[PDB]
């Protein structure tokens, strides 16, 4: 007579990482209830005939699964949440925000280079990287190095460094590495002075269908509400931000001594333009949960009903806030530059 819970997962080994470590906290939650994983992997040809843009490689990887959850053949599925766009199609929502991971970006040296960081690497140093906000900010912070796209998985990230003779070093997210259980990889963890972390990185993000309220039940214990606030902040700036995808944004939050904290910047895809400004606002993380009404509109695509609600708005408000201060300063030409010299490809 139940329901049994499918959770549908890429196929990637992070993705298989990321999904199980999801269900394992739920199951502690919800001991006995079932769960099935349902792997799924179908070439997406179909999402690309009605894109009126280009997707792009990983785009594809994120419709495919709401495509899953459309079609009632999935109950739920975990994502990065900075790989959720802060407008989500009207049937879906991101039912829970988890703890947030490490949010940092990081650095792996060539194996000559231990001890170094970027900033004491020989001049002229090659870093790889493929993210256009890494690119900008590196490119910014460190002229003298070299900041080149490189090709592959992470495994072929890491062989090639171990075993080629391009790459100094090569930038990703902690938080990846951490999952991989490869923390040990890690030379340096950049701060935000070097390179701030891209909006909602580290944390993971639970989508649902936005009118299964059994599913929005189940998965609401697992909203962390620190993390839940940090993030709807970051999104919500980038969502009023109004520019492109994929363009150099980055962020950083803080909650402590009462005040959430807010950086966020836009740069040009070379980093020689560049607009970055902090705000702050009087919130404290709650510790009640709550059941508040079905009626209650989702928040930058977020559903936390059990979590409450004046914090959520003020978060919003304070990323909208920051996101009208970098517009008076000319964010909106920084950002339609990048967005079209990126869409050369
Ligand atoms: C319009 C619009 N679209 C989107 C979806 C979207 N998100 C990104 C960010 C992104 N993702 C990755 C790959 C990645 N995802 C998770 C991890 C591990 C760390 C973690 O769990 O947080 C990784 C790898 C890693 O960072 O080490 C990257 C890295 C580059 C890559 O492999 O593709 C990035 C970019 C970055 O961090 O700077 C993207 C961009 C992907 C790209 O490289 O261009 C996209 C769009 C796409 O797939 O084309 C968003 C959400 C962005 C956000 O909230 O951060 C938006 C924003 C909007 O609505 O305005």
């Amino acid at each position: 007579k139940m329901r049994v819970i499918r959770v549908g997962t890429r196929k990637s080994q992070l993705a298989r990482i990321q999904t199980d470590s999801v269900v394992a906290t739920l199951k502690a939650s919800y001991p006995g209830l079932q769960f099935e994983i349902i792997a799924m992997s179908t070439t997406g040809d179909k999402i690309l005939d009605t894109a009126l843009s280009k997707i792009g490689e990983k785009s594809l990887f994120t419709k495919e699964l709401e495509h899953a959850l459309e079609k009632n053949e999935v109950d739920l599925v975990v994502h990065s949440l900075k790989d959720l766009p802060t407008v989500l199609p009207p049937g879906f929502t991101i039912g829970a925000i988890c703890k947030r991971e490490n949010p940092h970006d990081a650095v792996v040296f060539h194996p000559k280079f231990v001890g170094k960081t970027l900033e004491t690497l020989p001049e002229k140093s090659v870093v790889g990287t493929s993210s256009l906000r890494r690119a900008a900010q590196l490119q910014r912070k460190f002229p003298h190095l070299e900041f080149r796209s490189i090709r592959g998985n992470l495994n072929t990230w890491l062989r090639k460094l171990d075993e080629q003779q391009e790459f100094s070093a090569i930038i990703l997210a902690t938080a990846g590495l951490q999952r991989m259980g490869w923390h040990n990889r890690v030379g340096q963890i950049l701060h935000p002075e070097e390179c701030m972390y891209a909006v909602g990185q580290g944390a993971l993000g639970v989508e649902v269908r936005a009118k299964d309220q059994d599913i929005l039940d189940l998965v609401g214990v697992l909203h962390d509400p620190e993390t839940l606030l940090r993030c709807i902040a970051e999104r919500a700036f980038l969502r009023h931000l109004e520019g492109g995808c994929s363009v150099p944004v980055a962020v950083h939050t803080a909650m402590k001594d009462g005040q959430l904290y807010l950086t966020g910047g836009v740069w040009s895809l070379d980093g020689s333009d560049s607009i970055q400004e902090t705000m702050q606002a009087t919130i404290h993380v709650p510790a009640q949960h709550e059941d508040g009404p079905e009626d209650d509109p989702q928040l930058v695509g977020i559903t936390a009903r059990n979590i409450p609600r004046g914090p959520q708005l003020a978060a919003q408000n304070l990323g909208i806030s920051l996101a009208n201060l970098l517009l008076s300063k000319g964010a909106k030409n920084i950002l339609d530059v990048a967005r079209q010299l990126n869409d050369a490809h």
